[PDB]
């Protein structure tokens, strides 16, 4: 197998009965993915007569009680029943008549089963002089379409004389005043301005399978949200049901919101904000793909496209799904956040990588405030944070809170560290100053580990002991050096005791000298 050797000789013919036309709410006769067909697997090269008998027997109708009107497409995209001569074209074969359509859909007309009792012949129909029209009634109150069947009429017939049949089929008295529209194609519903005209003249390109939609001309209709059929169809054309799914909870079933093609961001957001009883500005939406399955990129609030634009990557088959996320601040604030990767130095003196999101137009104070939120600050401490700029495991700076985050280097050789200020280092005095410190192995530029700030000048060995307490090693080695411009002097850890050695000798302000700690790894 699997495909059998004769499978090619066969084509598929899809019969559709008039019952399938009933209660269709859209354009044309039926919806292609909802309609129930009676399907035949017929020999391609076989004739129409053969098929009409086969069909006649299968469906239980005499042949003089059925007429086949193939469903054919039009240039403008619609698909309507078209005339086919069941006796002139009967000699021909099925792919011929089909024009190689596979599958081929045919509308099967039969006789009003009541009158089918009598042995009712199906009315004669002249291919050149008559037309078969379909009737739909539009009801504003329920905003719905009610199928009213089809009629054979001469094309010479004046539209006025069609009115009684339309009433009779809708359920109306004969005094009932009507509005008549031609359903031409989606988004085109044309009012018949004048009913004292022949069909031939009144409608451009009069054709079998044409549709007249009609409604009551009752002043009540103005209370409907869609008073006329024209408004109904125009609404339909832009209607679109969209699944909104929270990007916070994966495998969210989401909820379906009916919207318009036409809507802008403000309108969409406004609509999905109700149904959540949340503010629209407290929602962030995301662009999409459709097959690739998003959520794509965050969609800006200043967005200026329509909803049709966001769903242009959907094929008509796929169900439309847009992702969203609930917010805690106004969307515009959230959008103006900046990603700030940096290092937090906990109370336990260890490093953690943390990303904070202060405001783009923020200053250092703000970044600090943000950090204080993500971290426990150690008990009985100081409660005050500072920001350091670090290069090569050396503190090359301490930033003031005033400073706009805008100014700080985007450079990635640079490393920003946020730390709690030890208690001693804020009620600091002349007799007192803060100095930069760093590890290094062998030569002074082989720096490593974690730099830090310290109290500097009337001793030493207890410095070594306090630095011991801070570092918490166990270190008997480790030489100690002051490091200034192109030079560094080691420190006698038994005898040495300092001053304000640590400052630019008058000849230039920075880089300030530092104290270095010489040992391995």
């Amino acid at each position: 197998g699997p495909l059998g050797s004769e499978a090619h000789l066969y084509m598929q013919v899809q019969i559709v009965a008039e019952d399938q036309f009933c209660g269709h709410q859209g354009n044309d006769m039926y919806d292609e993915e909802k309609v129930k067909y009676t399907v035949f697997k017929v020999l391609k090269n076989s004739s129409l007569a053969e098929f009409v008998q086969s069909l006649s027997q299968t469906m239980g109708f005499p042949q003089d009680q059925i007429r086949l009107w193939p469903m054919q497409a039009r240039s403008n995209g619609t698909k309507r029943p078209a005339m086919l001569d069941n006796e002139a074209d009967g000699n021909k074969t099925m792919i011929e008549l089909s024009d190689n359509e596979n599958p081929w859909t045919i509308f099967l007309e039969t006789v009003d089963p009541e009158l089918a009792a009598s042995g009712a012949t199906l009315p004669k129909f002249d291919k050149d002089h008559d037309v078969m029209l379909f009737l739909k009634m539009y009801d504003p109150k329920t905003r719905s379409l009610n199928y009213c069947g089809h009629i054979y009429t001469p094309i010479s017939c004046k539209i006025r004389d069609l009115l009684p049949v339309m009433c009779d089929r809708a359920g109306f008295i004969q005094d009932t005043s009507l509005i008549l529209y031609e359903e031409v194609k989606p988004n085109l519903t044309e009012r018949i301005q004048d009913y004292d005209v022949s069909l031939d003249k009144a409608l451009d390109e009069l054709m079998d399978g044409d549709i007249i939609v009609f409604q009551k001309d009752d002043p009540e209709n103005d209370n409907s949200e869609l008073p006329t059929a024209k408004e109904y169809f125009r609404d339909l054309y832009h209607r679109v049901d969209v699944i909104f799914c929270d990007k916070t909870i994966p495998n969210d079933p989401g909820f379906v919101v009916t919207l318009s093609n036409r809507m802008n961001y403000f309108q969409v957001a406004k609509t999905v904000a109700q149904r959540l009883n949340t503010d629209p500005m407290l929602l962030q939406f995301f662009k999409s793909q459709g097959y690739r399955d998003g959520p794509g990129n965050p969609l800006r609030h200043n967005y200026e496209g329509t909803l049709r634009d966001l769903l242009q990557f959907f094929k008509p088959r796929q169900p439309k799904k847009l992702y969203y996320q609930q917010l805690k601040m106004k969307i515009t604030d959230f959008e103006n956040r900046r990603s700030f990767k940096c290092i937090w130095l906990n109370s336990q003196f260890r490093e953690e990588e943390i990303t904070l999101y202060p405001d783009k137009h923020g200053c250092v104070r703000d970044l600090l405030e943000e950090c204080k939120k993500a971290v426990e600050l150690g008990e009985k401490a100081s409660g005050k944070l500072r920001l350091l700029e670090i290069v090569s495991y050396k503190i090359i700076g301490v930033h003031q809170e005033d400073e706009l985050l805008e100014c700080l280097s985007p450079a990635t050789s640079r490393t920003f560290r946020i730390e709690e200020i030890p208690l001693d280092q804020v009620d600091i005095d002349e007799n007192e100053m803060l100095v930069t410190v760093a590890h290094f192995h062998k030569e002074v530029f082989g720096t490593f580990g974690i730099p830090f700030l310290l109290r500097i000048g009337e001793h030493f060995r207890e410095v070594m002991k306090r630095i011991q307490s801070l570092l918490d090693i166990q270190f008997e080695k480790f030489k100690f050096a002051i490091v200034m411009m192109g030079r560094h002097q080691y420190i006698n850890e038994d005898e040495y005791e300092n001053l304000k050695d640590f400052e630019p000798q008058p000849g230039m302000s920075h880089p300030r000298p530092w104290l270095g700690l010489d040992h391995f790894n």
